[PDB]
């Protein structure tokens, strides 16, 4: 219903990427499936990585696209088809360009705001599944842009967005019950301490 | 049999990959397929982009793999089958950690060198086909190698690697023409100062 029954983390695949800020979704996703014992396995016939478990008395599915970022639709499309999970059950968590390090918001509907994870998917299931916006920062110029999401943050920067995740992470149970009004009233009430 | 037949660039696809180290094979290849006016094209059966066209009087297939480099098997292997291409006839042009910018070399055979995008093709087609060798140098530290391959040069060390391909480019005549320990000595013999 309002249950967020599917929690898909955006990022890309391997050791090169792992650490990058643009693996924000994928950072929140691994420690929501750990946090709960739910193992994430290859899943190639969505050319991802997925998992299903309990979630404070739910079961949700936990999907990370293996296709590359600016390809995930190639994974999230199918596999939200095949279980027959509408958009609206769907939380996907992304880096955010648009809100410092230490910032994080959930939002509902509306566009891919230049992210090229999300442009791969609002086209296909349309754009009213809800958003974890991790924020990382924007360097200040069109032509840095690449080499900050490719890049590794400080550690002063990733221990921010850490505080972050960490925050969203203690409001999923709010999330897979439904209370979306109050998980976004709490998580985007977030401030570093 | 000892004329080269397919050149392949390796890279990564996309604007936000263009500039980077990575992506040394794709501007090899790209200033080769236009300084013989051949187009490359939208290749979608073998996940790629392909030309073909006359080089020095020889008909040669031009591929730049859009798998991302470390799944560039998937276009340089059916490819290669579908052509009936041997290894032999196959150079591969790729950016080299172990040698500095200005660097350049011809190798035919060995290993991939901890080359993510030659280990996804080895291992289908065997080693024996010919590699350029295009140096990026190497930062401190296998840590820092992710941000080095995908960061964009400072200008100095892009001069360099851009000298180094404009003489590859011209020894192409005799790659294409058979005469490979020929190509090997005077691409070998490039010195960048």
């Amino acid at each position: 219903m309002s249950n967020i029954s599917l929690i898909v983390g955006l990022g890309n695949p391997g050791s090169e990427y792992a650490q990058t800020r643009h693996n924000a979704g994928f950072w929140f996703v691994e420690q929501l499936a750990d946090k709960y014992g739910i193992t994430l396995k290859n899943d190639p016939k969505f050319h991802g990585i997925s998992g299903r478990g309990n979630i404070e008395g739910h079961d949700v599915r936990l999907l990370l696209p293996m296709t590359y970022m600016n390809r995930s639709g190639q994974s999230v499309v199918p596999f939200s088809k095949f279980y027959q999970i509408a958009p609206e059950a769907i939380l996907i968590a992304h880096d955010e360009l648009d809100m410092n390090p230490g910032v994080i918001r959930l939002k509902t509907g509306g566009g891919h705001g230049g992210h090229n994870g999300l442009r791969d998917i609002v086209p296909h299931i349309g754009p009213n599944f809800h958003r974890l916006r991790i924020g990382i920062g924007h360097p200040g110029s069109k032509e840095r842009v690449s080499g900050h999401v490719l890049g590794k943050a400080p550690s002063n920067e990733q221990s921010l967005m850490d505080g972050a995740i960490d925050h969203a992470l203690s409001k999923v149970k709010l999330l897979v019950q439904g209370q979306v009004p109050q998980a976004m009233n709490q998580i985007n009430a977030y401030k570093p301490a």
